[PDB]
């Protein structure tokens, strides 16, 4: 089970870095990491996607550059990238 309470509680500490870049914070790392470990299913996943576009797409100084980099910024072994292109519908 995922709600997207959860997926606002992990991603919080990422808000000011996916609008203005520069030094990712340790805490943001912990809450991308965090998401991921409790994504495990097909529909909890596919839950988080649509989660994390609605987010992006509530304010205009979200960038797209700035979400796509912060899985491959914060470690070597997160499985998903979600961005403005992603179809949830598609995320396995």
């Amino acid at each position: 089970m995922i709600k997207c309470s959860d997926v606002s509680n992990k991603i919080s500490a990422c808000l000011s870095y996916l609008k203005q870049g520069g030094e990712v914070p340790a805490d943001c790392c912990t809450g991308v990491k965090g998401l991921n470990d409790a994504a495990k299913t097909t529909p909890d996943r596919q839950t988080a996607c649509n989660c994390l576009k609605t987010t992006f797409k509530s304010n205009k100084d979200f960038k797209s550059d700035f979400a796509a980099s912060l899985p491959s910024k914060c470690g070597v072994n997160i499985p998903y990238k979600i961005s403005l292109e992603t179809d949830c519908n598609k995320v396995k």
